[PDB]
């Protein structure tokens, strides 16, 4: 009746984690909003006002202002859109997507289709995805590869999710770009206790983990 | 036992996992709803009227002006909105904030200073809070109340707060009381003397 007492306190930290991530989350998603999103707000009320100023002395500026106005407006609503799905993938989505992307890097896609896990939560799911997106985004974009492997196995406790592609590593301790593509992949399978690896050895091979 | 019984420990933190989902899911659906909604729906507003107000230039420059002022007033309040929720992204503040509410509603604030609590998360401090902008909010509007007393207690395993007041049922709360029974907390309501609300919360 000790090893319990353990047992709360070492849950009450398995909580805390959980809310002080969600956190992570809430931060971030204010830091978006506030800065790109407000700041294109500002943006559209002040060329509308100058715009509302030139009408009558010089409207083919009043109209120029306002084509800005519209662009505005534009990208402001991509930036929420952005935002909304950073918030709604699909696993057997990004698959396709990611099929798309090297089938058009004229890369090889191999891909032998396995056994479909069912230890597997669905916010769990969506970072498997992302972590999918940048790692073959920076294959595509930087591995010099031909070739690319993608293994979606469930692996006892977790799925796992290795990219293994031919290419020369172009990394140097600081491209890991702090806060940026690898840095938040990783650090976004650290939180839940999943994880982030790579072996440069043999070209590229990426694998990731999750219960 | 430890095999058997130990398998169920399993079948009860991912049960929990399964639970605790639906929060995650259905916050960002709320939030990726509101924005959605709201917010794009006023961008959609501005790109028509700042097009609109682009062909009237040359014709109708009085009007262009109109329009213009209405793609102002909406950009406005798209930032507005946007800061709704960006806040929505404190406990000793609420309390000064309703302190004022009732204050200004000609109503009596009776707060009896105690143990503030220390066994307390910060989502849970959070929501704690959020209660208590209905609850007043809901008593300054509606109670009839001349008197509200507030009580904030460190209780057992988990805080609670009650707000009561002596004005008349005349029965926002659901969002509230869902809000506590997905914390394992819990919200309660007498109405048996005026109206005594009590938050639960570990
Ligand atoms: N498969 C690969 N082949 C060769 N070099 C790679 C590689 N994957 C990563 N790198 C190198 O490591 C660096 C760090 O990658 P990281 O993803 O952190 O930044 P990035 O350049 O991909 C932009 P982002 O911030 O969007 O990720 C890359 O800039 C690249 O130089
Ligand atoms: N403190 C109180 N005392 C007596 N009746 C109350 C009360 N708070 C709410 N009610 C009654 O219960 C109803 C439901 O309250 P609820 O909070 O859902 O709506 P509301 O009328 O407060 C506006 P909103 O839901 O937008 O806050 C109210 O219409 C009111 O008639
Ligand atoms: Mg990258
Ligand atoms: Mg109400």
């Amino acid at each position: 009746k000790e090893r319990e007492r353990l047992e709360e306190k070492l849950e009450d930290a398995n909580e805390r984690i959980a809310e002080l991530v969600k956190l992570e989350e809430r931060q971030r998603i204010a830091r978006d909003l506030e800065d790109t999103l407000g700041q294109k707000l500002s943006l559209i009320g002040l060329k509308s006002d100058l715009a509302r100023k030139l009408i009558y002395k010089d409207p083919e500026q009043a109209a120029r202002e306002l084509k800005s106005v519209q662009q505005t407006a534009r990208t402001s609503l991509n930036e929420v859109r952005k935002i909304v799905s950073s918030m709604k993938i699909r696993l057997k989505d990004e698959l396709i997507n990611i099929k798309q992307i090297l089938e058009a890097a004229d890369i090889m896609f191999i891909y032998e289709e396995e056994k479909w896990p069912e230890n597997i939560s669905l916010l769990n799911e969506n970072i498997l995805s992302m972590c999918l997106k940048e790692a073959v985004t920076n294959v595509v974009k930087h591995s010099q590869a031909k070739t690319c492997r993608v293994d979606i196995q469930q692996l006892w406790k977790e799925v796992v999710i290795t990219v293994s592609d031919d290419g020369t590593f172009k990394g140097e301790e600081n491209s890991f770009s702090k806060g940026h593509g690898l840095l938040g992949m990783r650090e976004r399978l650290e939180f839940a206790n999943g994880s982030l690896h790579i072996d440069t050895e043999n070209g590229t091979k990426l694998t990731m983990a999750i219960p």
